[PDB]
């Protein structure tokens, strides 16, 4: 076919029932999720080329840089519920891979209190129970599908994208064979 298993994608044995439409997976210890991220910007041209109706869900990683990794799991859930995905993101990236000043949580804090967001406010996100059970979405979700490598895409918690198998030597094609490919398995 055009579309193979194990090919451009892989095929969960133990499918994951009720899981998000399409569910990604990242860390900011995670270089290729920089790359995802910041210059190729996959979350958004998959957005671009989903249906009607499809809801994007995107997860931080504990398994990577220790206790700095769990406290970017919590403020991105922080992040979450206060909606603010979209302003801390690429600073978060580039404090801890490209300038390196974020090593501690409260140099993660600096991040939200530079984008805009009050201390107060945050202060009360990150201690809510609301963010809480916001990680532990987080690492149910990834608990569920096996998950020990990122970046990671999932549709219907039953594919997993496989971006080891499209071509990589022109970017922008890269991007759209990741983002049909989606498209592809979500009517699937």
């Amino acid at each position: 076919a055009q579309y193979e298993d194990g090919k451009q994608y892989t095929t969960l044995e133990k499918p994951v029932a009720g899981a998000p439409q399409v569910l990604e997976f990242f860390s900011f210890f995670c270089p290729h999720c920089y790359q995802f991220e910041e210059v190729l910007h996959i979350s958004d041209n998959v957005k671009k080329k989903l249906p009607e109706g499809v809801k994007m869900t995107k997860y931080h990683v504990n398994f990577m840089g220790g206790d700095l990794g769990k406290d970017l799991t919590q403020a991105w859930a922080v992040a979450m519920a206060l909606g603010v995905e979209d302003k801390v993101t690429v600073p978060l990236f580039e404090g801890v891979q490209k300038t390196q000043t974020i090593r501690s949580a409260s140099d993660i804090r600096d991040v939200f209190i530079n984008a805009g967001i009050k201390g107060e406010e945050y202060d009360a996100a990150w201690n809510s129970f609301v963010v809480k059970s916001l990680v532990a979405q987080q690492e149910k979700a990834a608990a569920d599908v096996q998950l020990r490598g990122v970046p990671a895409m999932f549709v219907n918690g039953k594919y997993q994208l496989n971006p080891q198998g499209m071509d990589t030597s022109n970017m922008d094609v890269f991007v759209q064979q990741y983002a049909d490919t989606v498209k592809y398995l979500s009517e699937k």
